[PDB]
Protein backbone atom coordinates (compact mmCIF):
# COMPACT_ATOMS: atom_id res chain seq x y z
CA UNK A 1 0.00 0.00 0.00
CA UNK A 2 1.08 3.57 -0.70
CA UNK A 3 0.79 6.89 1.10
CA UNK A 4 0.68 10.34 -0.49
CA UNK A 5 2.80 12.84 1.43
CA UNK A 6 1.98 16.37 0.28
CA UNK A 7 3.70 19.46 1.61
CA UNK A 8 1.74 22.58 0.65
CA UNK A 9 4.71 24.91 0.60
CA UNK A 10 3.79 28.37 -0.66
CA UNK A 11 2.08 30.28 -3.45
CA UNK A 12 2.76 33.48 -5.34
CA UNK A 13 1.13 35.92 -7.76
CA UNK A 14 -2.25 35.68 -6.08
CA UNK A 15 -5.05 38.02 -7.15
CA UNK A 16 -6.36 40.94 -5.17
CA UNK A 17 -9.72 39.78 -3.82
CA UNK A 18 -11.80 42.97 -3.34
CA UNK A 19 -10.71 46.62 -3.20
CA UNK A 20 -9.61 46.69 0.47
CA UNK A 21 -7.41 43.68 1.20
CA UNK A 22 -4.80 41.68 -0.64
CA UNK A 23 -5.76 38.00 -0.19
CA UNK A 24 -6.36 35.69 2.81
CA UNK A 25 -5.48 32.44 1.13
CA UNK A 26 -5.69 28.80 2.10
CA UNK A 27 -5.54 25.58 0.10
CA UNK A 28 -7.83 22.56 0.07
CA UNK A 29 -6.56 19.11 -0.92
CA UNK A 30 -8.95 16.35 -2.00
CA UNK A 31 -8.14 12.80 -3.10
CA UNK A 32 -10.45 11.77 -5.96
CA UNK A 33 -14.02 12.77 -4.93
CA UNK A 34 -13.51 11.20 -1.50
CA UNK A 35 -13.92 12.52 2.03
CA UNK A 36 -10.10 12.80 2.23
CA UNK A 37 -10.31 16.60 2.26
CA UNK A 38 -7.67 18.68 4.05
CA UNK A 39 -7.34 22.41 4.59
CA UNK A 40 -4.28 24.52 5.30
CA UNK A 41 -4.27 27.51 7.62
CA UNK A 42 -5.17 30.94 6.30
CA UNK A 43 -2.33 33.39 5.69
CA UNK A 44 -3.77 36.87 6.12
CA UNK A 45 -3.20 39.79 3.76
CA UNK A 46 -0.51 38.55 1.41
CA UNK A 47 -0.05 37.63 -2.24
CA UNK A 48 2.88 35.31 -1.32
CA UNK A 49 1.52 32.99 1.39
CA UNK A 50 3.82 30.41 2.94
CA UNK A 51 2.03 27.53 4.68
CA UNK A 52 4.73 24.84 4.75
CA UNK A 53 2.17 22.28 5.94
CA UNK A 54 2.44 18.52 5.54
CA UNK A 55 -0.45 16.14 4.92
CA UNK A 56 -0.41 12.35 4.77
CA UNK A 57 -3.15 10.82 2.64
CA UNK A 58 -3.65 7.06 2.11
CA UNK A 59 -3.87 6.18 -1.57
CA UNK A 60 -6.25 3.69 -3.18
CA UNK A 61 -4.61 3.11 -6.58
CA UNK A 62 -1.57 5.15 -7.64
CA UNK A 63 -2.34 4.37 -11.28
CA UNK A 64 -5.68 6.26 -11.30
CA UNK A 65 -5.89 8.48 -8.21
CA UNK A 66 -6.15 12.27 -8.61
CA UNK A 67 -5.31 15.09 -6.20
CA UNK A 68 -7.38 18.26 -6.52
CA UNK A 69 -5.82 21.39 -5.05
CA UNK A 70 -8.17 24.34 -4.58
CA UNK A 71 -6.95 27.80 -3.61
CA UNK A 72 -9.59 29.91 -1.86
CA UNK A 73 -9.92 33.20 0.00
CA UNK A 74 -11.21 33.06 3.56
CA UNK A 75 -14.96 33.59 4.00
CA UNK A 76 -15.95 37.25 4.34
CA UNK A 77 -19.72 36.87 4.12
CA UNK A 78 -20.15 34.73 0.98
CA UNK A 79 -18.56 31.42 2.05
CA UNK A 80 -14.99 30.50 1.10
CA UNK A 81 -14.37 32.42 -2.10
CA UNK A 82 -12.82 30.30 -4.88
CA UNK A 83 -9.65 31.57 -6.53
CA UNK A 84 -8.32 28.72 -8.68
CA UNK A 85 -7.70 24.99 -8.79
CA UNK A 86 -5.68 22.21 -10.40
CA UNK A 87 -6.27 18.47 -10.72
CA UNK A 88 -3.01 16.51 -10.50
CA UNK A 89 -2.79 12.86 -11.62
CA UNK A 90 -0.99 10.80 -8.99
CA UNK A 91 0.38 8.46 -11.67
CA UNK A 92 2.82 11.13 -12.87
CA UNK A 93 4.93 10.98 -9.66
CA UNK A 94 7.64 8.30 -9.73
CA UNK A 95 7.23 6.13 -6.65
CA UNK A 96 9.64 7.02 -3.88
CA UNK A 97 10.82 10.30 -5.39
CA UNK A 98 10.41 13.60 -3.57
CA UNK A 99 9.04 15.88 -6.31
CA UNK A 100 9.21 19.62 -5.52
CA UNK A 101 7.80 21.93 -8.16
CA UNK A 102 5.43 24.72 -9.08
CA UNK A 103 1.90 24.25 -10.44
CA UNK A 104 -0.16 26.75 -12.43
CA UNK A 105 -3.56 27.10 -10.79
CA UNK A 106 -6.40 27.69 -13.26
CA UNK A 107 -8.39 30.77 -12.17
CA UNK A 108 -12.11 30.32 -11.77
CA UNK A 109 -14.47 32.44 -13.84
CA UNK A 110 -14.35 36.08 -12.73
CA UNK A 111 -10.93 35.87 -11.04
CA UNK A 112 -8.19 37.94 -12.60
CA UNK A 113 -5.31 35.50 -12.06
CA UNK A 114 -4.97 32.08 -10.51
CA UNK A 115 -1.66 32.10 -8.70
CA UNK A 116 1.11 29.54 -8.76
CA UNK A 117 1.53 27.01 -5.95
CA UNK A 118 4.57 25.02 -4.84
CA UNK A 119 3.91 21.48 -3.63
CA UNK A 120 6.38 18.82 -2.55
CA UNK A 121 4.84 15.42 -3.22
CA UNK A 122 6.21 12.02 -2.24
CA UNK A 123 4.46 8.70 -2.88
CA UNK A 124 5.95 6.14 -0.53
CA UNK A 125 5.25 2.75 1.01
CA UNK A 126 4.05 2.72 4.58
CA UNK A 127 7.05 2.81 6.88
CA UNK A 128 9.25 4.92 4.62
CA UNK A 129 10.29 8.29 6.00
CA UNK A 130 8.01 10.95 4.47
CA UNK A 131 9.73 13.48 2.19
CA UNK A 132 12.99 11.51 1.89
CA UNK A 133 13.95 9.52 -1.20
CA UNK A 134 12.78 5.94 -0.73
CA UNK A 135 15.67 3.62 -1.62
Amino acid sequence: MYQLHVRVVEAKELPKMDTFGKCDAFAILQLNSSRNIHRTKVIEKTYTPVWNEEFHIPLEDVTIDTLTVFLKDEDKGSSDDPISLIKIPINQFPLGEVVDKWYSLIPVKGVKKGGQIRLTIHIAPLGATPFQKTD
